[PDB]
Parts: structure tokens; sequence; C-alpha cells
């Protein structure tokens, strides 16, 4: 999960996958549209 510097807990993923844009670190908070990649 690329989602670096951003929240102390938060890392995620979403790419194009039938749900364009999702939680952007399982939830979106502090983030917005930073980025973040699946584990
Ligand atoms: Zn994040």
């Amino acid at each position: 999960e690329k989602c670096s510097e951003h929240d102390e807990r938060l890392k995620l993923y979403c790419k194009d996958d039938g749900t364009l844009s999702c939680v952007i670190c399982r939830d979106s908070l502090k983030h917005a549209s930073h980025n973040f990649l699946p584990i």
C-alpha cells in the first residue's frame, strides 16, 4: 500500500475494479485522493 505519510494507521488501495475511486485507505480520512496500494 503506497498511501505513505498521511494516517497513523490507515493504508490501502483503490484503482479500477468496478468501484472507481473508493476508500483511499479502507476509509478515506484526511486522504481525499492521495494514493494507496492493496496488501
Ligand atoms: Zn492513507
